[PDB]
């Protein structure tokens, strides 16, 4: 059965106005800004942006890839597909 989301989990993450996007749940570095309560830090592959999102916007990658893991016109999306599939745990700083 499902656990709660943890750092390192891979997802497609949904933001208003964008397609479901390949992403991971990030760690918070020592000394770094924490997310609001109930939110997770989401690192979006390809764009390398971070936003804070709740579970309602988080779709487990294995379950969802057949639906959402298709090329898209948007900036950074296809790069993001490569990253999530080929090196999802790398440092992208």
């Amino acid at each position: 059965m499902p656990h709660a989301f943890k750092p390192g989990d891979l997802v497609f993450a949904k933001m208003k106005g964008y397609p479901h996007w390949p992403a991971r749940i990030d760690d918070i570095a020592d000394g770094a800004v924490k997310p609001p309560p109930n939110k997770y830090p989401i690192f979006f592959f390809g764009t390398h942006e971070t936003a804070f999102l709740g579970p309602k916007d988080l779709f487990p990658y294995d379950k969802s890839k057949d639906k959402y893991g298709k090329p898209n016109k948007r900036k950074g999306f296809n790069e993001g597909l490569w990253e999530i599939q080929n090196n999802p745990h790398a440092s992208y700083s």
